[PDB]
């Protein structure tokens, strides 16, 4: 089979560099933009026959300088958002190519010699003919050679969490050279204040002036009361389609006057009788000017409408760290402080949260998830058993008889047991980020964290174990409830061995078809190409988010984290797989980051504040792999194994809080002296500028224009 | 045995009252200073023949007016540590009474019921004198009256959320009107830096001064850097014992000068020779005085002496706080701000370890103290066994054979076994203390509460399990180890009712033994009035701590804990400990504030900072008496009971983070809006006063006077 893994994985590959292939065929077909190639276009880098010169680019054009960039070059290309979540990939090789190339080097020899040592055979075709069971699963129970795959894991362990931190002190830098080193961010000056309390007769901003006047001083530059604008929201909303509409409408008319081609509200009939359909555009214009005018400032003086909330700036990014990183007032869930997020971030939602609804919404929605993962095939598998092919018949289904069906449409209908379930994991994004969003939450970030998070337990339990034991989690924790302390991680890690095949053939078939896909696959090219004649045109219009907001953390993370999972649990027990999941995190390596380069664009941005995250659940990866390799090397009775191996998982703990305490604090909370620097060579460099002009207007809300 | 249990619990309730009887001794007694009474000289209230007029005070006179005290008053005279320890019985009674009361008359009805209902018995002597199994043991198995028991706890649960939610915000406002409402505490002025980074060529000193000059300007008053000052602690110790000797040869000259007795030295002979006796000791404090001003003066201006921490004060309250809720550095374990404790409370041995250090230190005594309680018995038992009365034989006991022996003495010699027990727990506090300042903690507050941490949960697992499961802890581990997830708590609830019994004996005899003897035991007779004759002489040189320094938090906490812990279990399950526990916690809040009234000192004070501790624990005992509750209906099969009692402690833990996320934070980390009030009424009140003298001489050292 050895052989045969060997041939299942060139043809992978094969297919992989074929993908690649047709990558080349953008730049020599007409108009050459299949990938829309953001990079003019991606934070406006250039923005506001043909038979001949083929030149055979042969992928060597976008192949090497990829990776020849400039790193700096490349955060102030995309940001340090991507660039720290391509450092995740770059992250993952530095994991494992040492440990492939030592697992191998190391166990290979001492693990396949069971059988006899110093022989003839290693010159016969038998030396890499047999089964591919050079794996843990080949040496013999109670033998010595067991202590090497232990030493191993120390080893592993002890890498991994050298890079770990290593990786961990780098991005912190890179946080810091990012906040310390830009150019005039409004949040660097503000501090969300939520909760504040009701007063009997007092505006909510007069509350708020009053004390910080009083507790903050020599500062408060201004603040920000925040609003429920709805009505104004939709108006401006529809202000925005009248001035696409207006702007398509000039552009034809400049193309084509058409003797002043006068039609509008043609659909209805009488309604418009398609006056001037220009005349007209620009009266609901004023109009609509004139209702924002009239409403947009008096809905900001009235109560009723005016939650708790503020987004106070200050004088001194000094001030607003201090203001941030303190409490107020006696009552420590009222006037609650916290470092303003950028102004796109904030999700203006849920800031009128009080603290009793936030705990509650938390406990439920813990309940909520808790439900979801693990009773997760109980609703769909009721729904899929009742939606039926023989059920469906009906007066409608008459002409779509098994007649005319099932010729080349029989594999779905015979899959829709895939189908529901496939649904399903496709909503689960929306869902998770839905339940984020219910407790209140208050910064996009902070959303895709909560559900990233999330996502990452709840793909834990179903694709690793559902993969690695039997097959409903409802079924699965009562098992485990019912299997002692002691027992769990020997049936874990007994089971491992034989699905070592099968996590190679899903890394290979999911993680490889992913990664050569991800340079370009159907959906872009159709979503693009389609929206072409769908929305409004080619490429105008720029209030659309057809090229994407954001590589996904919220969805990416926790698959390239499932793949660490991967790796690390497979390193002291079956190294097959160890050298196959290199080449993914290779390409994967490639991809993002000339996909970073060309067609990705930031939702948001804040300076990496998710590395923490990752970190905490590598951690928790290495010590899952550590307790199966205890449970495995339990069931193969060796020598005393599992008193190394329950020690090994204390100390990754204790490494984990050593980082923990030391370099995270910098990803959430801004040193005093980084912004009194700051501050020095701002005033050194513009001795004279209005602030108050520059802060008080960009944290008002989206809608007040 | 009810009757029994009558009879014994009013044996042991009257010899309560016989020892509050010899309570009745002192104050007609000459000298009628048993217990010292420190009311005059706990504070110095007032500090710098005998055969008629009895007036029988009958312990009338104390016993009303230590409920007969305003509370405010009650502060004031001990301090806010003091009177929420005292809270803390109070809380317990507040817990117990209504439980109790409603426990009684609503199961005990429905509880003892199962043979019939609506009889004549009622009349009869069999109402009160069968077996005192009126408890969940009387039902049968699947009757349905066991829904009661489980609303019961439910009932029992919101109670006491009640109470741990209302006492939470007494206390916090408490500690608040301490802080606002106090007199010139040096510590509110004052933040400790520790873990400042070596320079090639520059004094600590001057660093501080430049970065707290950069950084937080228009504040920094000044600061203090500290110093490894051993000579001048030992010279200072000898200059205080030389002090009691000269103000005792004073005193007993003046009381008799026994015509200029000079007498100095005489042990050794020809040495001192005693000359005077007099000038000699002036002459020591001279010669101690110039190498205190030699060498005090030396130590502070030197490298290689000077660990890298600071007690840097400044000239706001608001400032202070400031500098300690914020971090200052790139680094999070550099410049590390906290606020400072109270110039008696730091804890100077442990102001200079690095972060990794803390690391290491709290990671190996965290495996150390698990070592320590699972496996608790083997070395002492081991020691045991090696300590035998047969192999004791030597020259020594010759003339100590057993014909002078085991007359009166048999008994110690008989319970050596469980001698060696209690010496080891004995030493635990002690041992907790070692560990926790290993550890290091900077402050004797955070010291204690680490302790009662550890303490908390050694009792909990050596006394509660041992009493309910079989013997060896670390057979116990293993055996708990090898059952399922869903077994520990039905073995451990199934063991509850029968070791009910013994829970009601351990209550009486242990905690109303140790409340009657805490009004006074043999012990503090036995050390004050033998130091009497032992030390120097009856009660002067005020550098001694025969007065208690404070009364246990280190220890009593974990015990009334424990207390707390056998009430909730027992509530639903056999509520006849439940009127007897209730009797301890009466006794309880009487002897310790009389107690707190009369003996115990502040050997520190910050703000009852300990209570989230003692409120954590609570529900962690209201956590585990679900659990067990849930377990023990397991057994005893019943209607859906694993639901309800399960949903329970999601509800108690989500109760107890939204109390952790409210009140928690008042009792760590002060308020800007409280020292911003507190500022203003200062400088209103005292327009002028020099803080810098009162400031740069608080944080020093104790040695440098
Ligand atoms: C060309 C020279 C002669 C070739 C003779 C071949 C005869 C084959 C037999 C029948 C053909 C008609 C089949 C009718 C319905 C098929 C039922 C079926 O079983 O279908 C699926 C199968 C298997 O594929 P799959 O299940 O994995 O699904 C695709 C998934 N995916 C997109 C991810 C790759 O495939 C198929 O049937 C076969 C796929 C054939 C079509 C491929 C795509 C064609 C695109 C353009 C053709 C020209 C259009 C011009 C429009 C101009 C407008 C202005
Ligand atoms: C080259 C010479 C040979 C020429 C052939 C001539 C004779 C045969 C001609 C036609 C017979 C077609 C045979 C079967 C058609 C298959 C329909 C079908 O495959 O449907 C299901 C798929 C969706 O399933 P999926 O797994 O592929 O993607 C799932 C997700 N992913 C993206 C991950 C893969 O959807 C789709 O293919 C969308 C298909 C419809 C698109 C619009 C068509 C234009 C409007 C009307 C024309 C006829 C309408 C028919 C209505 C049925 C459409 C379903
Ligand atoms: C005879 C009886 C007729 C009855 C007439 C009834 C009236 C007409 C009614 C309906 C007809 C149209 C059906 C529309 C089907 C499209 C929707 C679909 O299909 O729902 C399956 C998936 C949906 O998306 P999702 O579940 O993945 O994610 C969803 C969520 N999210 C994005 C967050 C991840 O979509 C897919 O699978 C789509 C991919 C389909 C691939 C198969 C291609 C068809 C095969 C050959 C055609 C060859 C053309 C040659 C072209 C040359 C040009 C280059
Ligand atoms: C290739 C397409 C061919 C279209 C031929 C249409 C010919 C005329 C017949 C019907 C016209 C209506 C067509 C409706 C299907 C559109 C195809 C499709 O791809 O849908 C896409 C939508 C959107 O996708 P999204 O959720 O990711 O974006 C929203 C969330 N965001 C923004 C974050 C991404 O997905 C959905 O709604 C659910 C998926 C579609 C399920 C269709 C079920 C149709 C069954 C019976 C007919 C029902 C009434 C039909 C008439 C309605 C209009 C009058
Ligand atoms: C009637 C009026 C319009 C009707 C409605 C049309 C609406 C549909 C529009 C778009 C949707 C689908 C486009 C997909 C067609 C491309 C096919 C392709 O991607 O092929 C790749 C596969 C490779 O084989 P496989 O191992 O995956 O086995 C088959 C899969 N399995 C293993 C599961 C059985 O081959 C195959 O599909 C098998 C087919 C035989 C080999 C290729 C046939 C020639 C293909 C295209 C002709 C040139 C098109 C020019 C126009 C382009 C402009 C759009
Ligand atoms: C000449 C011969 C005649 C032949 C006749 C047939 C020819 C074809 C007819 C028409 C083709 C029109 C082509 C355009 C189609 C566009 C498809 C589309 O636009 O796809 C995407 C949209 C999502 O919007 P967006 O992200 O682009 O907006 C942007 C969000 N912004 C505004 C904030 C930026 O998808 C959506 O429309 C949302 C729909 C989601 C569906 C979920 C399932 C709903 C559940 C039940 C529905 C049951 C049926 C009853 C429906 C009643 C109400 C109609």
């Amino acid at each position: 089979t050895l052989q045969d893994i060997g041939v299942s994985a060139g043809i992978n590959i094969l297919s992989a560099f074929v993908f690649f292939i047709i990558f080349a065929v953008l730049r020599l077909q007409p108009f050459n933009d299949r990938v829309y190639f953001s990079k003019w276009y991606l934070k406006g880098l250039r923005s506001s026959v043909n038979l001949d010169f083929r030149s055979y680019m042969k992928f060597l054009n976008w192949m090497p300088e990829a990776l020849k960039m400039p790193e700096p070059e490349l955060i102030d290309h995309a940001g340090l958002d991507s660039v720290v979540y391509l450092r995740i990939y770059w992250l993952g090789l530095k994991i494992f190519t040492p440990i492939a190339v030592l697992a191998w080097a190391v166990l290979v020899p001492v693990n396949w010699t069971n059988n006899t040592l110093e022989m003839a055979k290693q010159l016969r075709n038998v030396t890499s003919s047999d089964i591919d069971k050079l794996s843990v699963s080949n040496i013999p129970e109670y033998s010595m050679r067991f202590w090497t795959h232990i030493v191993m894991a120390y080893a592993f362990t002890i890498w991994t969490c050298y890079v770990l931190m290593k990786e961990y002190e780098t991005i912190a830098n890179m946080r810091l050279q990012f906040v310390a080193s830009e150019a005039r961010r409004p949040d660097q000056f503000t501090v969300l204040v939520r909760n504040v309390p009701p007063d009997a007769d007092e505006s909510v901003s007069e509350l708020v002036e009053h004390f910080f006047l009083v507790n903050h001083p020599d500062h408060y530059l201004t603040h920000q009361v925040v609003c429920n604008a709805n009505k104004l929201a939709d108006l401006v909303k529809k202000k925005k389609k009248l001035q696409n509409w207006l702007d398509y409408y000039q552009l034809k008319y400049a193309r084509n006057n058409s003797q002043r081609i006068m039609v509008k509200l043609g659909f209805l009939g009488l309604w418009g009788q398609k006056v001037d359909a220009i005349e007209h555009y620009i009266a609901e214009i004023d109009k609509i000017s004139k209702e924002i005018s009239k409403e947009r400032e008096e809905v900001v003086n009235d109560p009723k409408a005016i939650m708790p909330a503020a987004f106070v700036s200050f004088k001194t990014r000094w001030a607003a760290a201090v203001c941030a990183q303190t409490q107020q007032t006696r009552n420590p869930t009222q006037w609650l402080t916290e470092w303003a997020p950028e102004p796109r971030d904030v999700f203006w939602s849920n800031l009128a949260i009080p603290y009793v609804s936030l705990t509650v919404r938390r406990l439920i929605m813990h309940v909520a998830f808790f439900f979801l993962t693990f009773f997760f095939i109980v609703p769909i598998a009721f729904v899929q058993s009742l939606a039926t092919i023989e059920g469906i018949v009906k007066a409608a289904p008459f002409l779509k008889f098994i007649v005319d069906d099932k010729f080349m449409k029989s594999v779905i209908q015979g899959f829709l047991p895939g189908i529901a379930l496939k649904l399903f994991l496709a909503f689960l994004p929306s869902i998770l980020m839905i339940m984020s969003k219910f407790e209140g939450f208050t910064s996009i970030s902070s959303l895709e964290r909560r559900a990233a998070f999330r996502y990452y337990i709840f793909n834990l339990v179903n694709v690793f174990l559902a993969s690695v034991i039997a097959g409903a989690a409802f079924e699965q924790l009562n098992s485990f409830l019912n299997q002692s302390a002691n027992q769990i991680p020997k049936t874990i890690g007994v089971a491992i061995p034989m699905k070592a095949t099968f996590f190679i053939t899903y890394i290979m078939v999911d993680g490889w078809a992913g990664v050569a896909g991800e340079i370009l696959m159907l959906k872009p090219l159709i979503m693009f190409h389609l929206k072409n004649a769908f929305l409004v045109k080619t490429d105008k219009d720029r209030e659309e988010a057809m090229d994407p907001g954001s590589i996904g953390f919220n969805t990416g993370e926790p698959r390239i984290q499932l793949y660490f999972l991967l790796g690390l649990v497979y390193a002291p027990v079956t190294p097959m797989l160890l050298p196959f999941i290199l080449v993914f995190f290779a390409l994967a390596y490639i991809v993002y980051r000339h996909q970073i380069i060309n067609v990705y664009n930031q939702e948001y941005e804040s300076a990496a504040a998710f590395w923490p995250d990752v970190h905490g659940r590598v951690i928790a990866a290495l010590v899952i792999s550590q307790l199966l390799l205890m449970g495995l090397l339990g069931t193969k009775h060796a020598a005393l194994a599992a008193p190394f191996l329950i020690a090994l998982p204390v100390l990754t703990i204790g490494f984990h809080h050593f980082c923990k305490g030391r370099y995270e604090p910098a990803f959430i909370r801004y040193p005093l002296q980084e912004a009194m620097m700051k501050d020095t060579l701002e005033t050194a460099r513009e001795p004279n500028l209005n602030l108050k002009g520059y802060l008080q207007n960009a944290y008002v809300h989206p809608v007040f224009k």
